[PDB]
């Protein structure tokens, strides 16, 4: 029995309002309410802890106070966009950037980084791709930036131009970001607004704030306050709702019930105002996420739909290239468009697949007895007709258990 009641709010840790977790174990017989960190999994970086019962007092409330305010980033965002606007207007030869810092340099404080290591002649070119100018902050425990490949960051903003969306809200999608920006601006009449949403405050030093901000994903906190949420919402209700599409690429490993909350606020603002008349439509979203995690993310959305677009990246931790040569990607694209809408590349692998119309790889072979292309790995399936699917090529149908799982498993029933 949880009677939990959203009505009250939650203590507030460095990262925004915490969020209350609940244990059941031990025979499911006792209950402990705490308050823990949104948006960090293990207690090493964020160690709030604080049971629901107990109440902070006078000092110790204030010294939890001072914390929070202490463990913000160094430089306000006013401070950011203002040094941004003094550095792009610096010559070449003036313009720094030290890496041990992750800072962007004026000249008069390069002596304090004097001892560091500084990289010098930042371009604006580097300046409007700053995904490839911080290192990514790789730990899967707090941010798990893990960033798109080349090929596969411009295949997503060509596929969003083709579309027909005018404004992506890129949240936790940086790389792709920047690329947006890139091909509104350069060579191209074709107007692309983007607006980053992130926990990563270095790019607040790259970005004004009609295009950034720092914001935490799993409680839907903006860390600068209203000014910035109304930035967010202005970008949602922009031309009526229309021509608005969110991008989303969160921590492979971390909730997925609080995304889908956070994700649900984000849907409500742009539903505000709209015609009662017209309710029927809902805001295009990419989630793109592991593919194994389907079952997970339509049982929030049920209106999505698993793309068989491979999505690659630079780096990330379920997959790395071997010497032999190139591993797939798990990665997947979920969307609430028609995947016959949505074309794939080509020249990648991918073909229209008439009894499934949409497109699939090119090694995925097509099963015609759940009406799909169904081998996700990279390897070709097999369909087991008493649970009615397909399960991957190692797996047996266990007796007694009447289910499919590998051999090495815990049996049941
Ligand atoms: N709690 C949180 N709130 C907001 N953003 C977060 C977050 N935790 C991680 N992130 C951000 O989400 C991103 C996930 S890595 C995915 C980045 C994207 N695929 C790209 O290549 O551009 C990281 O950049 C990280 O900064
Ligand atoms: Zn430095
Ligand atoms: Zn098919
Ligand atoms: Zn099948
Ligand atoms: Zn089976
Ligand atoms: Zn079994």
């Amino acid at each position: 029995v949880l009677p939990l009641d959203p009505a009250v709010p939650a203590p507030l840790c460095p990262h925004g309002p915490t969020l209350l977790f609940v244990k059941v174990t031990q025979g499911a017989a006792a209950t402990r309410r705490f308050y823990a960190c949104s948006a960090c999994r293990d207690r090493k970086d964020c160690n709030f802890f604080q049971w629901e019962d107990e109440k902070l007092s006078g000092a110790r409330l204030a010294a939890r106070e001072a914390h929070n305010r202490r463990c913000q980033p160094p430089l306000s965002r006013t401070q950011c966009v203002e040094r941004y606007l003094k550095f792009i207007e610096l010559p070449l030869t003036q313009r720094k950037f030290c890496q041990t810092c992750q800072q962007l340099l004026l000249p008069d404080d390069w002596g304090q980084h004097s001892e560091h290591q500084v990289l010098g002649n930042v371009s604006i070119t580097q300046l409007r791709r700053p995904s490839q100018l911080l290192y990514p902050l790789e730990n899967a425990a707090t941010n798990a930036q893990y960033l798109f490949a080349d090929r596969s960051c411009q295949f997503l903003v060509d596929l969003l131009s083709a579309l027909g969306f005018r404004r992506v809200l890129c949240v936790g999608t940086p790389r792709l970001h920047e690329l947006i920006k890139l091909t509104a601006s350069g060579d191209k009449k074709s107007n692309i607004k983007s607006l980053l949403l992130d926990i990563d405050f270095r790019y607040s030093q790259f970005y004004m704030e009609d295009s950034f901000c720092h914001y935490n994903m799993f409680n839907h906190h903006f860390f600068d306050g209203k000014t910035a949420l109304e930035v967010c919402r202005a970008f949602l209700q922009e031309d009526k709702g229309e021509g608005i599409i969110m991008v989303t690429d969160p921590p492979f490993g971390g909730l997925v019930e609080p995304l889908a909350i956070t994700f649900k606020k984000l849907i409500a603002m742009w539903k505000e105002g709209q015609s009662q008349d017209d309710s029927h439509k809902e805001l295009p979203i990419f989630w793109i996420f592991p593919y194994f995690f389907e079952s997970r993310i339509c049982q929030f959305f049920p209106s999505f739909q698993m793309l068989d677009y491979q999505v690659d990246y630079d780096n990330h931790a379920l997959y790395k290239h071997g010497k032999t040569g190139r591993k797939q990607s798990p990665v997947r694209i979920f969307t609430n468009i028609p995947p016959n809408k949505i074309i794939l590349p080509t020249e990648e692998g991918y073909r229209f697949c008439s009894p499934c119309q949409r497109y699939v790889s090119l090694e995925n072979q097509h099963c015609e007895l759940c009406n799909s292309c169904t081998s996700k790995d990279g390897r070709k399936w097999n369909h087991c007709f008493l649970c009615k699917k397909c399960v991957k090529p190692s797996w047996i149908h266990c007796s007694i258990c009447n289910h499919c799982a590998v051999p090495d498993h815990s049996c049941e029933g």
